């Protein structure tokens, strides 16, 4: 009820889960009193009400990126600037109310429900050359409370839960970029490998939102699911020639743009069924991301290959707009409380739901 | 005397021959080819000059692949065959038309030309269906060469016939890889594989458009690179090369990669690739099979390019660059058409810096 109860129920320690060094699951510590962090200048202080599982969060967790010298070797993904400290607060796709603020920012805004944009983009330009975020570089979501920079908590004009509103941040951003790259218009056609997945799910909406015509590259009993998501025609994975199968659910017109989210033994097959001087774009490859590339396939199709992470501020808001206007949906696979944060990577492992897994705390 | 020209022009000719792929016993030097009548729209030319180009080899070995299959052997052209058998081959051709088909002016005959070997096959400004004169057609590897009028270009230059030979597939091909790049002024370009023919053609080009090429060439080969306008040179066989190219730019970020190589330098160009970068390739003599790692790509947001020949307004502008004098020819070699065997082995050493010519005689 009351904005200054709220102020004051902010304690100092809270629950968190803490990832404390690379491996497995064993390396994500419940714990039940962590320093609740104290909002910097120009910082704000969020109560969390929900936080979205990306890949991201398990990938930095087994250090699964690889090296340029050794692509077997541990890593996280900030390869030649690592900001990663343990132990850290996991989650970047964060809701919550702002209860406290730091020294140079408005003390109006304690009560807002904030979407937080989980991006560091260390300049001040349109280049994503020094990106980290929220949840690598710095404290993130998997806590009842979380600091971050006031312009990165937003206040969206919509209707939405918490929890729906935490499926959109790290996904649908990646999936804004990666179709910005790519250059997909209005009328074109993209085929989108992991279509049931995070990312996959997003662009297929996003697709629909410019304009553009997906159709999904999914898992066997996931078709009916993509169809309600806005696939134009599903293709199974499991049976027939790919690239046949791809022709006779797209009724033949040829293919535009290709979104891989998988790689892996698909990525030679993908660069077929794309038309000569298609464009493919990736941000993850979960199949996985050492693949042999013919560059003569590249070259004699005329073809671009774009790899992509996050995204622009331009892209975070058009994301923003999208979730305002409803162009978009949100997509609750299922509700976890921080409690249980193992049964839910494991969920989360797995992929047999659709669309994202939320946390909450408890 | 204008009677006598219209009868001078010879029935036969002599030609080398693609007469199916393999090594060199498939190209026979034959002295009774039927010299080609000019169809509708088409001049024949007395070929003077043509280069010679890594497609040649390519197509010879038919060392293309296909997409099920690396290492198959195919041509180019991997889903519209018209690779015909014995084939002339030779893209880069020069030579004065002797003779007009159809609907032609006569006035044409003594024209000085330089080939455009492109087969465009669509209206539009889009590469999908591209095919070549040398591979779809018979090409300049002959005394006489039949092709359609307006592929027949007089360039406005002093230029020698073997010097205008140096021009056509090599330049074309590096101009789109720029383009498709999209290469600005102040910026800095790798370029791979820089003392042969596209490798060189991105040097000189990359000039032409205000850009910085920085060459990554063979051992004792600097002074050559420098001297068609490489900013630095890097030479490929002594340390590593993320290091030698930081010495060698000022510290400065590479914008643009232009790969000729391949194979074992593929990763490694990646890796000092500014992010954000762009990689663009038209050819990998080292090897075309390459390990990409799509973390790296996507981690760094990358652009790979594949590229292969060019649009007519890239053509045009290359005319415009020889007309004034952007770009210069870089003539390596020249060898008489009865020699070609010794002209390829040649050839394929890259004992050279620029392009090989083959003169009929
Ligand atoms: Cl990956
Ligand atoms: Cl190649």
């Amino acid at each position: 009820q009351s904005m200054m109860r709220m102020m004051h129920s902010v304690p100092k320690t809270m629950t968190a889960v803490l990832l404390t060094g690379h491996g497995g699951l064993e390396k994500l510590v419940y714990s039940r009193d962590v320093p609740v962090p104290a909002p910097a200048a120009g910082e704000v202080l969020i109560k969390v009400t929900a936080c979205g599982m990306n890949n991201t969060d398990v990938w930095v967790r087994e250090g699964a990126y690889g090296t340029e010298d050794d692509p077997s070797a541990v890593s996280t993904w900030r390869r030649h600037g690592n900001t990663l400290t343990f132990p850290r607060i996991q989650g970047t796709d964060t809701v919550g109310h702002i209860v406290a603020v730091g020294e140079g920012v408005d003390r109006a805004r304690i009560g807002e429900r904030v979407m937080v944009d989980f991006s560091i983009y260390n300049r001040d330009d349109d280049s994503l050359a020094d990106i980290d975020y929220m949840g690598h570089g710095r404290d993130g979501g998997y806590a009842e409370y979380m600091a971050l920079p006031a312009e990165n908590a937003h206040v969206v004009a919509t209707d939405l839960t918490d929890i729906e509103l935490a499926t959109f941040c790290c996904a649908y951003l990646t999936g804004e970029r990666m179709l910005e790259r790519a250059r997909l218009a209005a009328g074109e056609t993209v085929l989108v490998t992991g279509a049931s997945g995070g990312v996959g799910s997003a662009i297929i909406q996003l697709a629909r939102a410019r304009g553009a015509v997906p159709i999904a590259v999914a898992g066997p009993g996931k078709e009916a699911a993509m169809l309600d998501i806005g696939a134009q025609a599903v293709v199974t994975r499991g049976q027939g020639d790919l690239a046949e199968a791809v022709e006779a659910a797209s009724g033949g017109r040829p293919i535009d743009v290709v979104a891989d989210l998988v790689g892996g033994p698909l990525f030679n097959d993908l660069l077929k069924i794309l038309r000569p001087e298609g464009r493919y774009t990736t941000a993850g490859a979960i199949a996985g991301p050492v693949v042999q590339l013919d560059l003569r396939t590249m070259y004699l199709k005329q073809l671009e290959l774009h790899g992509s992470s996050q995204g622009s501020r331009a892209d975070f808001r058009r994301l923003v707009r999208y979730i305002e206007e409803k162009k978009i949906r949100p997509l609750v696979g299922g509700v976890y409380p921080l409690s249980e944060f193992h049964r839910a990577q494991t969920d989360f492992m797995a992929k047999n739901f659709v669309g994202k897994l939320v946390v909450v705390p408890d």
